[PDB]
């Protein structure tokens, strides 16, 4: 069986648990619970292809310091999400994609640039602003919000899509 | 207003139509009705974007000979559709890959392969199959049903996200 390697990334707080158990167990957490590390697994049917999708759930924090370098060196394709009312974790995604790139030897790794949180108004990262980040790494930028579940399958489905290309 | 041009082509008989109006007005049409040329025009808010859709529903028929000609010329991006009980709509897509490279110059042009009618059991196009054409274009592949609208917004504003970075 095709097995996908997801891992979602993002600072502390951005909702990237909430997008994982959104899409898998079909509720959203209104919760404050920090991961360590959680891993998920699934049969999906993406496009008729019959596939495992194997979700690695980490922590923002880098008390997560180099225990990261790991992950990302086994990672196939990453969920990279920020919070849109969050400027700081918008400035935080540069960050992950240096380090992502980093282990794992290569400029284009398949990724997705995620805006979460976009139910709510208090919104401080645009979406051009977002779009234009996303261009200029050459991936796609997807908003979503775990709240409604606009876009949780979105994210998940287009990062297999883009592991498929590579 | 960003607007997007989108173009549906594909044999006669694929569910290119029964697409576009699953999209846009939100309910299946389960009858014969052969198109010549429909447009549609639809405020929607795909990643926090706001823009105007712009989709030409197109025949399948080559009455609509060289008339094909102009539309690819104008069409920013394609919704590739064949329908997956249908070896024969699947074969007829490199052709259509073919022309629309040829008026519109480009070797690579935003478009989505798009493996229609997936809600049905006779299918004789397999996923990976399709999986494999998708790949040689350097294309998505997205399996859809115009019946359960499973696929239908994805296919759709996948093609929108390809547009955007080309
Ligand atoms: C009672 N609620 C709180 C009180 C105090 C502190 C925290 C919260 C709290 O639970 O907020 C949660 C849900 C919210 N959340 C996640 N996704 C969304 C989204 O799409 N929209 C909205 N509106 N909230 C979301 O985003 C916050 C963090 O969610 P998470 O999914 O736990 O975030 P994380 O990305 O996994 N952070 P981490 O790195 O620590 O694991
Ligand atoms: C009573 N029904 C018929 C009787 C005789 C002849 C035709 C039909 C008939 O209506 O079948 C329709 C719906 C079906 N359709 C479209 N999409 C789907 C899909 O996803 N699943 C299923 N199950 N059917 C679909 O696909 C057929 C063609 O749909 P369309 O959307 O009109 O196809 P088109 O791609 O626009 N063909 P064209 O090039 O002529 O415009
Ligand atoms: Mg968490
Ligand atoms: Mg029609």
């Amino acid at each position: 069986m095709t097995e996908y390697k997801l891992v979602v990334v993002g600072a502390g707080g951005v909702g990237k648990s909430a997008l994982t158990i959104q899409l898998i167990q079909n509720h959203f957490v209104d919760e404050y619970d920090p991961t360590i590390e959680d891993s998920y697994r699934k049969q999906v049917v993406i496009d008729g292809e019959t596939c495992l999708l194997d979700i690695l759930d980490t922590a923002g924090q880098e008390e997560y310091s180099a225990m990261r370098d790991q992950y990302m060196r086994t990672g196939e394709g990453f969920l990279c999400v920020f919070a849109i009312n969050n400027t700081k974790s918008f400035e935080d995604i540069h960050q992950y994609r240096e380090q992502i790139k980093r282990v794992k030897d290569s400029d284009d790794v398949p990724m997705v640039l995620v805006g979460n949180k976009c139910d709510l108004a208090a919104r401080t990262v645009e979406s051009r602003q977002a779009q234009d980040l996303a261009r200029s790494y050459g991936i796609p930028y997807i908003e979503t919000s775990a709240k409604t579940r606009q876009g949780v399958e979105d994210a998940f489905y287009t990062l297999v899509r883009e592991i498929r290309q590579h």
